[PDB]
């Protein structure tokens, strides 16, 4: 007979999972498992981002069991529970989607040397990029792209993606009865205050397939502003209702399907003549996400500088009393406080926003190195994915993809065009809710008897700023200059 185990790492959803469908077809049994480790957070991780991740497993544990199956959370690492459930459970077949990341190669590369010694079949689909990206490195004479024009020259040359995989039948092939690695004590799914955590999450973006695709209907109820969407002419500000789809915390744990996603976009876009094009399109925004994954998985030490090929080599400096301002927000910015306390509460801010703090931090004021910036992005993101989080950081702090180092953006300009009243800022600082908008961006400037009418001193109850923007701003300019002649 056989018996199959589909492994859950991303790809956390039942549609577009050819992962799924394989493990299904002519199968007794069906063993649905996300492997776990206790001893994480005895090692970081926000309580926001890995509650997503519960709440993603308990969609699936309600989606499997809607079907008369199953899903197993088992604990320990996989080196230690496969071979054990390969022989106990009869297994023949296991399946899981393709993963390009580091640690993932290394995992797999494992896990796939012990299924072969237990005679087990692997099975790894390609379903978390839209193409393969191996595929694409070999169709471009072997090397991948490193500009987005030319990226997107390519995928046109390669045409559509694959489409979305047919949904899983609608009775799964249930886990064996009394199979003791499979006891329901011992495979649940646990809350977040069992793994360790302290204080509760504060985000608004709840995880699971099911709010995934509700909030993907939601963005294609208007089809002319899918069809007009232009990333760079989008509000930061907006947060009471995002301007952006915040579809990104859902593709990074494979909730959504890019290829479902990318369906969808081609369905609106011929209707719509006038629709935007890349860069800028909405399907421009899976293609950068794509473009990185395709530069990140053929380059090596991707995430740091140091034996980067595509990294300039800059001499960032060792400010612990900088990046502390920054990462506690307390810069003395209330546009960039703010955003540094959107990060902590809820894990996601506006691309735009995400500019504002990295440009900041790293070659426009602070000259923090790039890597310090990505660990707190590491830390409290919600979407925080390993090479969209590296490229990201290194096009913002001018070491690839992006060079020019004299735009620099105002910490006091940049919110005021979208928001001038600072509607944003006394969301996240409500300490600054009573200050006049004249001075909401640069409340030192405010007359003292404005600051104690308000009931917001600088110095007592919000900080003074840590530096001059106009001398920062300069200084940082001259030593990136110098760094882009001695790179040669
Ligand atoms: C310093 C910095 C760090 C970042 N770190 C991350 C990260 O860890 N995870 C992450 O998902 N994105 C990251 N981004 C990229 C981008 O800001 C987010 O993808 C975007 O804010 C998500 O919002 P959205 O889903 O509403 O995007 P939309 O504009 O609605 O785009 C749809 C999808 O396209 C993809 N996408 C959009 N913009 C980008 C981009 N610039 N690069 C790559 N893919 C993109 C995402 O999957 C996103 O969900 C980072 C950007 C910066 C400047
Ligand atoms: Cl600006």
């Amino acid at each position: 007979v056989k018996n199959s185990i589909i492994w859950f790492r991303k790809g956390l959803r039942l549609h577009d999972n050819p992962a799924l469908l394989e493990a299904c077809k002519d199968a007794k049994h069906v063993y649905p498992v996300f492997v776990l480790d206790p001893h994480f957070l005895q090692q970081k991780v926000s309580v926001n981002r890995y509650n997503f991740l519960l709440e993603s497993l308990e969609d699936l544990q309600r989606s499997f069991q809607a079907r008369g199956s199953r899903l197993l959370v088992l604990r320990g690492k996989p080196e230690e529970v496969f071979p054990r459930v390969f022989r106990e459970w009869g297994v023949t077949q296991l399946c899981f989607e393709h993963d390009t990341e580091p640690y993932a190669k290394v995992r797999d590369a494992a896990v796939r040397r012990l299924a072969a010694e237990a005679g087990v079949e692997v099975v790894t689909p390609i379903s978390h990029t839209l193409y393969d990206t191996d595929m694409l490195v070999a169709r471009n004479g072997g090397a991948a792209p490193l500009t987005m024009q030319s990226f997107t020259k390519l995928v046109d040359r390669v045409g559509d993606p694959p489409a979305p995989a047919p949904d899983p039948p609608a009775a799964m092939p249930p886990p064996a009865e009394d199979m003791p690695s499979a006891a329901p004590a011992a495979t649940g799914v646990p809350t977040w205050q069992e793994v360790g955590f302290k204080e509760p999450p504060l985000t608004v973006f709840k995880g699971g397939e099911t709010e995934a695709l509700a909030r993907l209907e939601a963005a294609f109820q208007d089809p002319k502003w899918v069809a007009g969407f232009q990333k760079p002419d989008t509000d930061p500000s907006a947060w009471e209702k995002p301007a952006t789809t915040v579809l990104s915390p859902y593709l990074k744990f494979g909730c959504l399907s890019a290829r479902l996603f990318h369906a969808r976009l081609l369905e609106v876009y011929r209707r719509h003549p006038a629709h935007s094009q890349p860069p800028v399109s909405l399907r421009g925004q899976l293609l950068w996400r794509e473009f990185f994954y395709t530069v990140g998985s053929t380059t090596p030490n991707f995430h740091r500088m140091a034996g980067n090929p595509v990294c300039k080599q800059i001499d960032w400096d060792d400010n612990p009393e900088f990046l502390a301002a920054w990462r506690e927000a307390r810069t003395g910015f209330p546009w960039i406080d703010a955003i540094m306390t959107q990060l902590v509460t809820w894990g996601w801010m506006h691309h735009l926003a995400r500019h504002s703090v990295a440009c900041f931090l790293t070659r426009g004021d602070l000259y923090v190195s790039w890597e310090r910036g990505m660990e707190v992005f590491e830390e409290h993101l919600i979407d925080q994915d390993h090479y969209l989080n590296a490229a990201n950081w290194m096009w913002l702090s001018a070491s690839a993809f992006f060079s020019q180092y004299f735009r620099v953006y105002s910490p006091v300009v940049f919110g005021k065009k979208y928001d001038p009243e600072g509607r944003f800022i006394r969301k996240f600082l409500p300490v600054l809710k009573d200050m006049p908008a004249k001075y909401i961006y640069e409340p030192w400037t405010a007359p003292l008897e404005v600051q104690r009418k308000a009931g917001c001193v600088v110095g007592r109850d919000y900080p003074a700023p840590i530096v001059d923007h106009a001398v920062a701003s300069k200084a940082c300019i001259a030593r990136m200059a110098a760094a882009y002649r001695r790179s040669k």
